[PDB]
């Protein structure tokens, strides 16, 4: 359920289902650590939505950067 609920959060935050489906479980875990999932616990979305989206984008930025240094 935990991973499942992370993937559902990513959808609820407007990530396209098409791109979520291509995340590996380890990437899901990296993008949506348990502290971020927990943010959504008593529900969205106020602009809790924008808050969490910002947190996940930060993590995705981290991931991307790491892909880019490795190569170059
Ligand atoms: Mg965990």
């Amino acid at each position: 359920r935990i991973r499942h609920e992370k993937e559902k959060l990513l959808a609820d935050l407007d990530w396209e289902i098409g791109e979520i489906a291509q995340y590996t479980p380890l990437i899901v875990d990296f993008l949506v650590p348990d502290d971020i999932l927990a943010m959504a616990a008593d529900g969205l979305t106020p602009e809790l939505k924008e808050k969490i989206q910002n947190e996940i984008i930060e993590n995705h930025i981290a991931l991307m950067a790491l892909e880019e240094y490795s190569s170059l």
